[PDB]
């Protein structure tokens, strides 16, 4: 596994490492990072004393964020032992009376009740096997006036891109076998409508999408300024394969965003 200590060198102090939202354009990584948490909390209407899931929760900035702003109880699935570690290191660290625990879970495993949902950039992993048996899940764990925030990565057929004007490129072929072949996210995403039929599918309501394309060309060009400028520490902590790759992946991910090849959306969902 990629060590804490390289993504620590790249990663703002949220630990945060999804599309970020620049709502105002002098942000600092950091503040985006934390309007697109708050983007995506406003948009569940909590209250504080709910219980939130959160599906991916990655090195816990998104829940610690819950807590300390929304002042709801939280519940963080994930299924990276670094990942749960350090969520449930610093969920601990918070000052709270609230529930406030990280899982080394899968959300195929979890059945408890919720009031609301929040993922971000998990299920554009998931099998294409799972996308209807997870909207059904949610839709389950959730009360009637239910709702989750999908906020998810997609991406365009051949056909919707040339309508568009865009076209694939040898280069971005390269680029796809790249993802794929290596260990990095972007290889086999889902369509828009595998996110909305199966959705609606399983009872959902899409009551809004917001789309991010170009706030992730930004969080990624940040990300490899970031990992640059801090190069030899880097390869000391990894190596300077694992730096190149990084680079490449950083650098070529915000490329085929601001290109229009991919999205990421958050998916407003009700009952």
């Amino acid at each position: 596994d990629i060590s804490d200590d390289f993504f620590a060198l790249f990663l703002d102090p949220t630990w945060v490492y999804t599309c970020a939202y620049f709502e105002r354009d002098d942000m600092t990584l950091e503040e985006a990072q934390l309007a697109k948490v708050d983007l995506a909390l406003d948009k569940l209407n909590l209250e504080p004393g709910m219980t939130l899931l959160d599906v991916g929760c990655g090195w816990g900035g998104a829940l610690v964020r819950a807590v300390e702003k929304y002042d709801v109880n939280v519940i963080g699935l994930t299924l990276s032992r670094n990942h749960y570690e350090r969520s449930k290191d610093r969920l601990a660290a918070i000052g709270t009376q609230r529930r406030a625990e990280a899982r080394l879970q899968g959300w195929e495993e979890f059945e408890e009740n919720v009031d609301r949902i929040v993922s971000f950039e998990a299920f554009d992993a998931f099998k294409k096997e799972r996308y209807l048996t997870f909207f059904e899940r949610s839709y389950d764990i959730l009360p009637d006036d239910g709702r989750m925030l999908l906020h998810s990565l997609f991406t365009y057929d051949r056909r919707w891109l040339h309508e568009q004007g865009i076209a694939l490129t040898m280069s971005d072929l390269r680029f796809l076998k790249f993802l794929r072949e290596s260990i990095f996210p972007g290889g086999e995403l889902p369509s828009e409508p595998d996110i909305v039929d199966n959705a609606q599918a399983a009872g959902f309501t899409i009551e809004h999408v917001q789309l991010l394309q170009q706030h992730y060309a930004r969080t990624l060009d940040a990300w490899a300024a970031n990992l640059q400028a801090a190069r030899e520490r880097a390869i000391a902590v990894q190596s300077e394969e694992v730096y190149n790759n990084f680079m490449h992946y950083l650098t070529g991910c915000a490329e085929r965003f601001r290109r229009g090849l991919i999205n990421v959306a958050q998916f407003t969902m009700t009952k």
